[PDB]
């Protein structure tokens, strides 16, 4: 479409969209991102958010070596899931990330299967256990909302990002860090349809 | 405080000007085109699984919104036994129907190279890579016609845990049915650090 | 030695040896029916999770083998995001229509010991547990209520993890249609090491 | 009703009965010996890793509570990035010390069935049972070798499946140290659910 790649794209299509990002960046920059890239990574923020292809920490215009990543279905911090718990283990204990930002997103597919209670299969309806959690308990609230999807599904999606940086300032060294004030964590809410981002309130 | 758009100092503001800055960048080039269509669905072509690293991002492609389904984790390891990895790959194949599929990992990998040393690294992680610590065993000292350079040990290592996600990624049942039916291309890669150079692996 | 049938020190041929009555007792009592049933295929009426521990197993309800679908692991943790339960549980419920399940802990259950500490265990233990160590710190007061004695300390952790178990067992996709449509049935349970007795774990009332 | 001792519509009471029964069938038989020992901790010289199926169970071996540390999944699969399998191991040979670990497949094996086919299972279990339709791959030729008694079919699969279990737990970091000490024995072995018998399989050394 008006996309830089597309189905049909080829390897070389692939390859050429990144000899791009990197002349881009050498032209702003000159080698000196890269040289510092090559030695070591500092990044200043954790970003946890869903997997979809228009979300994602695009939106915030970084360089590389700024931000560390994990992204997952419906941006979903549990404290058994050990990819989740590492990434933070590791974003915290490691490389002293001083910004945690858990960011969900509007129009979430996790969020919209969530409120319709038909079984997805396979893996998917056990990964989405929590945001099912989610809007059981907060049937009440969820109802107010009940005269329009879009602000349900969007109120439900927020939700989901307070419950996913609640089990993140629970996770261990989180916590400690989190009290000797070494650390500040942002819930965040990615507007799909406008590009912009705002914060969750908690 | 930095040559990169933001420190440990910046602000909210701060943060929220970067996400400005991304707008009016994405709206000068395109218009509204783009968040329009995103606004009412995501048809994404491609699923990346790469590592979290900050610095080995599928920024790598520059694609705008609405191209890529990602998932990133240490190490960009995939297994069958995570519900995580899985749920992603089934989505994307069965649900988005994605056409290609990329699994990248890079160099000056942290999780590759605690996987080569012999200090507990402690905590969720150890076990986290017990499966990249596998295939270090299950490789010779292939891994060291090498121990004269650490480096391109490590790199090796690197590419042979690509492969591992590569084969282990293939052998899921939303994928071995797509590749059967000629429906999705799978690709392993690479990314330099140093010169922001992607390139390919090689699968077997 | 001494006590029991087999010991450290037993053989294969004695293992085999206490095979061969197994069958020859079944076969006094039953005939060659039970194994033409076997034979023939399953058809259990009950799923039971439960610990691994030797002194602990379904055994305790004196079953004829095609009776129970078993599943045991340390500390009979079900856990959604644990695959080996999961489908056990799809399993059991969608394809044997199993109509009552029953998750049981048990007095002395080390994982329960091991949790209420804070001592480090190793390996894979110490996240397979890590469930365990949260329902402790959700209910940390409660529990201190019984530092007059760490037993009953213990056996009330045992409970609880019980009760968090079958929480999660019931919010399986499968388990939630099936009790709805008040086509299975759930049983917490606890089994006393000491005595050889089963008793009924009290289980929230339904509360989302 | 049945010829087994519960049924589907069988009560709680029922339940607790047969677990009446089965104390006073253990003190009739030994005092409260047993139980004397059970309540002060436990003690297992065998760990059984075997299959879920009802009919198989380490109850064939006739052992009484404190003998027997037993792991039950579907099909008997033990893989290295399964943490309940690899907790059970680990606790079994470092806290526990058995002196015996035992894979144990039978026969009609439901996870083994369904691995001969690639029809897709759903849910989880195209996910569980991926290692066994691998072996199913990997040994085509031989399995096909078969093909006129289904059967047999999946018994060498299931016996096959065993093999790789038990290769699995021989690499668990545990289960090595202890096998090169000289301070464990692992077996493979197949329950024929038709006869209630136990048969050993051979396996690779
Ligand atoms: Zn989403
Ligand atoms: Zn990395
Ligand atoms: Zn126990
Ligand atoms: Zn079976």
């Amino acid at each position: 479409f008006p996309f830089t790649l597309s189905s049909e794209s080829t390897l070389q299509d692939f390859l050429n969209n990144n000899k791009f990002f990197v002349d881009s960046i050498k032209h702003n920059h000159g080698n000196q991102i890269f040289d510092l890239n090559g030695q070591g990574q500092s990044p200043h923020t954790l970003w946890i958010g869903c997997s979809d292809s228009r979300a994602g920490d695009q939106c915030l215009a970084t360089l590389p070596g700024e931000i560390f990543v994990h992204r997952n279905i419906a941006n979903i911090v549990n404290a058994n899931d050990i990819s989740s718990q590492g990434v933070i283990q590791f974003a915290i204990d490691v490389l002293k990330v001083k910004k945690i930002i858990v960011c969900g997103h509007t129009d979430c597919g996790g969020i919209w299967a969530s409120l319709s209670k038909k079984k997805i299969g396979g893996v998917l309806d056990l990964w989405l256990n929590p945001v099912r959690h989610i809007r059981a308990a907060n049937l009440k609230l969820l109802e107010e909302y009940n005269q329009d999807p879009k602000l349900k599904a969007k109120k439900l999606a927020e939700l989901n990002v307070i419950s996913s940086v609640t089990a993140l300032k629970r996770h261990p060294s989180a916590s400690v860090a989190l009290k000797k004030n070494e650390i500040e964590v942002w819930g965040m809410l990615y507007d799909v349809a406008t590009g912009y981002l705002s914060q969750v309130e908690i």
